[PDB]
């Protein structure tokens, strides 16, 4: 299964200054649930602005650099790599490998971020004609989650 998972906010920023705009624990709670025991799949760009592959799955990192290696990555240099990768794999970033991608997964599960930030890097405009609604989940806010956010899980039509 070929997945992309991504949080956006209203005008689809993803990313300001190499780092996640707001701060949201839930989120990051649902990464972690969603990933854990399978595969992403993430540009250099987006690893790098993490520094460290996240733990308990596998951290597959696109570049066109033969140097580059790090431990506990591993590497690809095309995208037509990624069809060889077995089992669950999700698309994890950023917004080039998205433009590249989103053409071709099976399903996204998004986290929609209900405000405006200020950003530099976005997720590419979609319609809801091509995509069916599996599920959308409120998230709590919170002590520590203080801006809205609905958890959307879309097929493709
Ligand atoms: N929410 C998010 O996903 C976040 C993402 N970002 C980031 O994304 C921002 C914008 O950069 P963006 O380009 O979208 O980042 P990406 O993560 O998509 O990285 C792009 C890089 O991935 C590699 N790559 C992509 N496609 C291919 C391909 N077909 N073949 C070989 N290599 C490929 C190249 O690496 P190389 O140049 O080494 O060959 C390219 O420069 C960055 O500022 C970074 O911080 C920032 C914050 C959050
Ligand atoms: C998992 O934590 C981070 C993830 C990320 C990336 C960009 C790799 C991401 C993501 C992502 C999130 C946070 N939520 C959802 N739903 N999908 C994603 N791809 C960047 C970070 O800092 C810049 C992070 O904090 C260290």
């Amino acid at each position: 299964t070929l997945s992309i998972l991504v949080a956006h906010d209203l005008q689809r920023v993803i990313g300001f200054e190499n780092q996640l705009p707001w701060h949201l624990p839930n989120d990051l709670k649902h990464v972690k649930k969603l990933s854990t025991g399978h595969t992403l799949v993430m540009g250099r760009k987006t690893f790098e602005s993490i520094g460290k592959p996240l733990p308990n799955r596998r951290n597959v990192v696109l570049t066109s650099d033969t140097s580059f290696n790090v431990e506990g990555v591993d590497v690809i240099h095309s995208i037509e790599d990624i069809y060889q990768l077995p089992g669950h794999v999700f698309i994890f970033g950023g917004q080039t490998l998205y433009e590249e991608m989103i053409d071709k997964v099976d399903d996204m599960y998004i986290t929609v971020i209900e405000g405006k930030f200020r950003g530099d890097t976005f997720f590419p405009p979609y319609t809801f004609e091509d995509w069916e609604v599996a599920s959308s989940v409120e998230g709590k806010l919170d002590e520590k989650n203080t801006i809205p956010h609905t958890f959307l899980h879309l097929i493709r039509k």
